[PDB]
DNA sequence: TGTATCTT
DNA sequence: AAAGATAACA
């Protein structure tokens, strides 16, 4: 096998790969690749799936759809691997992260793999992108599947915390029962809108609030 | 030059 | 659906 979707999400969301939606999703994901470039590569639409089991999230973070530039997006929303530097959107939650945690420095580089380590599920609602036109390939049935994945963790965890961020992520505040999981929401971190209430929206201390009453153990935010 | 959300 | 307006900052 090619090990890019990890074993524990394989398991509760595989009765997706058989739907006609996602059948066609992926052909239509295959046809925009033989004609432009995508984001992320092929190896890389799944990396929020590798890093914890699906038993581990404790927080999701949800955003439109995977950055449009070459060699940034590689499968955690808001993340890029070194050597890239973090894009706009990514020094925003940095910038929030340091008037919001007192701690928190800013690392140096915009791998979010450690919070990812630490059972923060890093997701978009969209999960590709057509090179340098955002939100390019919504309404083309990722959205189906991205619910699949808000749906199983609304059922099957207890106390979880999901963080909305911008319209698109929003819709899938309807999915998620408020008495049983924590929803916060706010304006994407793109320049674009950052203004409309990402910053200020404390939703890294305020995550960690809910978490520590509910008996769990804080993210680290600082590990990455 | 570039990085959302609203109105028509 | 999508063009354009609105929006803040580099
Ligand atoms: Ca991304």
């Amino acid at each position: 096998g090619s090990h890019m979707f990890g074993e524990s999400w394989k398991k509760h969301l595989s009765g997706e790969f058989g739907k006609p939606y996602f059948i066609k999703l992926m052909g239509f994901v295959a046809e925009e690749r033989k004609h432009y470039t995508v984001y992320p590569p092929p190896h890389q639409v799944f990396t929020w799936t590798q890093m914890c089991d699906i038993k581990d999230v404790k927080v999701v973070i949800l955003g439109q759809d995977p950055y449009h530039g070459p060699n940034q997006a590689h499968g955690l929303c808001f993340s890029v691997q070194r050597p890239v530097p973090p894009p706009p959107s990514l020094e925003n939650i940095y910038k929030e992260l340091s008037t919001d945690i007192e701690d928190f420095v800013h690392p140096g580089h915009g791998d979010l793999s450690g919070w990812a380590k630490q059972g923060v599920l890093l997701l978009n609602a969209v999960l590709t992108v057509r090179a340098h036109q955002a939100n390019s390939h919504k309404e083309r049935g990722w959205e189906q599947f991205t619910d699949a994945v808000v749906s199983w963790l609304n059922q099957n965890s207890n106390g979880l915390v999901f963080l909305l961020w911008g319209s698109y992520a929003q819709k899938k505040g309807s999915a998620i029962d408020r008495k049983r999981h924590h929803v916060l929401q706010t304006a994407h971190p793109s320049p674009l809108s950052v203004y409309r209430g990402f910053f200020g929206c404390r939703h890294f201390s305020k995550t960690n609030e809910l978490l520590q009453k509910s008996g769990k153990k804080p993210i680290d935010w600082k590990e990455l």
